[PDB]
């Protein structure tokens, strides 16, 4: 089964970036403003994407993003049956990567607020794994940020992949995709890292429900959990239209 | 054909302005909490690399009216491209600053209550365009843009020089973004890519119509014209410097 | 004797890595919160690996790690005789690299606590060279960070050196390995730099015993000194199985 | 408009290359020094200096080999890879360009530098502004301690440079050799005890120091720190010899 081989590569790729990325957030969150700021969170996530792509680049294409996989299906570059397989493989591996981080910081997480796990607040530990609405990050505000963030990510990715353009040698394509993740995190109002990945958000959030935080991770922030899963999907369609009209449809 | 290349210049300049100006908004609105000047220069330096890779294979990825002027001076490109690319670069820096305002509309208005102030402690107009500082008046600021733009042109010309060994695709993009980051850290401008006439005037024109009024044009003793003339003069100066020392002797 | 030439390049490679890395740790520790934080420590160690690999890559293969060398031998890629030779060459050079750092910072190190050398505590200078347990980094907790960190390092290394994949050009394999070192330090709870290298730990620790810190560097932390050696060796086996199960055995 | 002489084209490339790194590198130092703890720490000083060397090598790489360092040219001639006549031509073309590079920096920050201490230019101290261009001893950086840092710093730089340039090795693609050399500058500044950037360059040290003598600071820049001025010139020269022997014995001599 050729499809089975590519699912394993996608599962391992998302495991690397989530474990390396969410682990960096834990150091900043748990050690309050001592072991780093926001630049280290965005730098770690950006570099972890480069390593994740390099590990699984030659097997499954190194999408590691349901929005990226959706865009390729929308452009008929890949079969439509590769979306359910990749999405399942990408979510399983962000769940496993988040489980590793919980094992490493088990003692510090439980002692953040005494002996009780708090989903949201001043001493909130659930923000290590999944994004949450801040003071100026309402659903109407949050939906716009992820739409623009994913649209810019798709535009840059489609430029490198484009067969009409000269084939970029292997090695420099991975760094370019990791550069978009770093710039997007610095620009858009999201201090969690790689906020435009549906699989990086649902997986760790699903783990947080069974880790001990309860079901309040799904019924808080005015049911915010579905926003980082639907809006990134829409931005992938917009990014395809933006790129094709300006550049793609006229290349030869 | 010229319409296809002009479309890639608008999208390329939209990427760097939207990415670069978003980082400046984070620092200004969150005073000394989300980072400092290192993140502003790093984001602008990296956004230039992404813009060049997106539109490099179509139009050449100038993204700078000073760079386009220098290319036309050496007869590398037809002189008709200078007005075409300048319009394409300015229109797209105007649009790139419109997305940034949309992202931070609620935070920008609440910075000084419920009104927009051009300059001062609670000044939100400096996110999009550069304004004089205490030690950065018109006379002082004129020479910073002249020297900064000449340094950018000298470094760029060595990269795209056909006499030298051809550079692999992508590697050229990163080092052009290196110059942007280094110039920002060296010269006394804390906004990023302060040597681009299109990135400066484009967002500045938006703020005039966005609600800041015409005070953005009559502040700092009418500073708005300096970020346009000075980089244009610096590009000519940097062309002579490269041709005298390295250019004309390359054979 | 080709084996003699390969051992010399390993000693020089580890000398570059330890001297450049421990020098930044000494700069940060001695100037308490004045010359930067842990971002400089991880960046200096990450970039030092790139230089070390570039210098000795074409002679010894640029292992610079007893755990990485163990993984190659376990995969039947290199003879088992190369393991004892490289391990001694890697340890000798971390011992020498730490000696240069002591010479450069002789006056500043002794002035930390007046005219005395203290292994650990507030005025502790022995943590510049080796790694010591923290409050949340006990023997049980600290063991798994080395196992998890080394497994991730082995997986990334194995992916970029696989013969069945596209041969990565020279000068980009060095950068990729340096990226792993920088990311691992940022994510995992070790603020010393390249904590997943057995030679980087045993070498400098053996130096501090003879430099004047005494034998207390071995008896402190309930005999912690053997953890940074055994655990990365075990993680190399675990890292080999993880990569071979998902990607290694399904390449052909 | 053709020089048509190889020894003169290379000298002009060394002057423009060293002008780029000194102007770009010292500008970041001026921002950090003048704005006390506001525009960044020591990471930006070493990051900008590391990237400035990368840009300078790409500009002059194909014309003169992009040494931009009298210690690198000294090591190249020591191995009989270049004629000995290039040492005075390159050193003069490297010191000239660091002098002009520091002239631009003083022009841009003229108002801030003069107002730093009032209306006088103090070489060293609390309100010191002469450290932007040159390097001066710190509290624990006496003449003996300072000498050792320059020797180890230059020895490590030559070893890394010799590995990339090595003809017997695989030819590194153009544009990546420049990046590796800029990496060494960034790591050396962070590791060794020098918060000025690229402190192992004889041309980057004497040039801006000589300009400081005429700019208004005076001749105290030469007689301060127990005549510290000659150390950043002689010790890197000795370190380059040590770096050559370290690389040749361990790697170079055994390559066939």
């Amino acid at each position: 089964y050729r499809l089975l081989r590519q699912a394993l590569a996608e599962c391992l790729g998302t495991l690397i970036l989530v474990m390396f990325g969410c682990g960096s957030v834990a150091q900043v969150v748990l050690s309050r403003g001592t072991h780093g700021g926001f630049l280290t969170i965005n730098l770690a996530f950006g570099f972890a994407v480069t390593l994740a792509i390099l590990v699984a680049g030659q097997v499954s294409g190194a999408h590691l993003n349901p929005a990226v996989t959706f865009a390729m299906c929308f452009l008929a570059r890949e079969p439509w049956i590769k979306l359910p397989i990749y999405t399942l493989a990408q979510t399983l591996g962000a769940f496993l990567g988040a489980g590793i981080v919980f094992g490493l910081y088990y003692d510090a997480i439980w002692a953040f607020a005494g002996n009780e796990l708090v989903v949201s607040g001043p001493n909130g530990t659930a923000g290590i794994f999944a994004t949450y609405p801040s003071g100026h990050l309402d659903m109407v505000n949050g939906f716009f940020d992820q739409f623009i963030g994913t649209a810019a990510l798709i535009v840059c990715v489609l430029a490198i992949v484009d067969p009409y353009n000269n084939p970029v040698p292997r090695g420099l394509e991975a760094f370019t995709v990791g550069l978009v993740v770093l710039v997007i995190g610095t620009s858009m109002g999201f201090n969690s890292g790689y906020a435009v990945n549906p699989a990086r958000d649902f997986g760790p959030r699903l783990f947080t429900a069974l880790a001990g935080w309860g079901s309040e991770v799904f019924t808080t922030g005015q049911n915010w959990w579905w926003v980082p899963i639907v809006s990134p999907l829409l931005g992938s369609i917009g990014g395809v239209f933006v790129y094709q009209l300006m550049i793609g449809c006229h290349l030869e």
